[PDB]
């Protein structure tokens, strides 16, 4: 409607507020926000993805994430994917990804938690679940997003993906794979250790654009964008940054119910009776999300400074609420427990 129109001309900004867009579209933002970035990219006319088929696929994949899940939830896909095709064009990486590498991330993003049940990898290990059993305890929920997402594009009533030829879908399926497997946390320390390197063998043009030498050092940069933008909560205006948290502790919060219910032991950053929201926050930052954006500004400079500053002003925020490399790893295993 009029709202959504005016929240919609920041599409390209990092400002965007995805809970407005999902107020003004019946709690669809998914849909709405990848048509509206398809729309904006040229992406259909591009692929030949009849606008019909994209929105039953949306939908239906939206429809997929669990709206009583109160963090992973079409919402947080919305966000990532918004996010990924701000990323895609910071000046840094003009020109450096064809048209189907730009594809591929923001449909990764789409689809990269989709049918989460609210409750972490390591619950559904220990717990026994069919899907831990099904993908024998590793990576069981990106491999569970990857397998609904593709499942969905079988199916000439959904497969937007038709008109790219063989070896098209093949490179981005390969690249899609590869993307939304790297967002399992606990391949988090592996990551960045691989993206500092490439920071330290970075080369440019003589204009400041990344040179990029084949489909390695490319789908490398991807795989961090679309981790970056699944990490970039903090990242965004305090406003939003908050509402995130509230989500995140509620999920958390929720596990750590079950947890105690069947009498296993409470993972402590999901124990209510605990666990500070403000501290839990600071940690993240501090040993997850500013190392990793730290090298993704490097690797980018100046372009994500911005950014920096604000994540910095949210840190501070948090602390001001409370009244190296071996911290980095204890917060990946705080999250994962692996
Ligand atoms: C509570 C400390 C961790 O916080 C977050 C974690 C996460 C993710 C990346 C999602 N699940 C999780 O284990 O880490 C997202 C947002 C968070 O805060 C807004
Ligand atoms: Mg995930
Ligand atoms: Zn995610």
């Amino acid at each position: 409607e009029d709202h959504l129109a005016k929240e919609l001309e920041d599409l390209n900004k990092w400002g965007l507020n995805i809970f407005n867009v999902a107020g003004y579209s019946h709690n669809r933002p998914l849909t709405c926000i990848m048509y509206a970035i398809f729309q904006e990219r040229d992406l259909l006319k591009t692929f030949r993805i009849s606008s019909d088929t994209f929105i039953t696929y949306m939908m239906t994949l939206e429809d997929h994430y669990h709206s009583d899940v109160a963090y992973h939830n079409s919402l947080h896909a919305a966000d990532v994917a918004q996010s990924t095709h701000v990323l895609l064009s910071t000046p840094a990486l003009d020109a450096v990804f064809t048209d189907l590498e730009i594809l591929a991330a923001i449909f990764a993003a789409a689809i990269h938690d989709v049918d989460h049940p609210g409750v972490s990898n390591q619950f559904l290990i220990n717990t026994n679940s069919e899907l831990a059993l099904m993908y024998n305890d590793e990576s069981v929920l990106e491999n569970h997003h990857l397998a609904v997402g593709f499942k969905l594009l079988q199916e000439e009533h959904c497969d937007i993906f038709m008109n790219l030829t063989k070896k098209q879908r093949q490179t981005l399926r390969k690249m899609v794979i590869d993307m939304v497997l790297a967002t399992d946390m606990s391949k988090h320390m592996s990551l960045l250790a691989d993206l500092k390197t490439m920071v330290e063998t970075k080369k440019v043009t003589s204009s400041g654009v990344l040179l990029l030498d084949n489909y390695t050092d490319r789908i490398q940069v991807l795989r961090n964008m679309v981790h970056c933008a699944d990490l970039s909560n903090p990242t965004k205006s305090l406003e939003l940054y908050r509402q995130w948290t509230d989500r995140i502790m509620e999920e958390f919060f929720q596990q750590g119910d079950k947890e105690r219910e069947r009498g296993m032991e409470i993972s402590p950053m999901c124990d209510k009776h605990t666990a500070s929201v403000e501290k839990s926050q600071v940690g993240f930052i501090d040993y997850i999300v500013h190392p990793l954006w730290e090298t993704w500004a490097d690797l980018v400079q100046p372009d994500a400074q911005d950014i920096l500053d604000t994540l910095e002003d949210n840190r501070n925020w948090y602390q001001s609420m409370i009244p190296c490399q071996g911290l980095m790893e204890k917060f990946q295993f705080e999250l994962t427990l692996d």
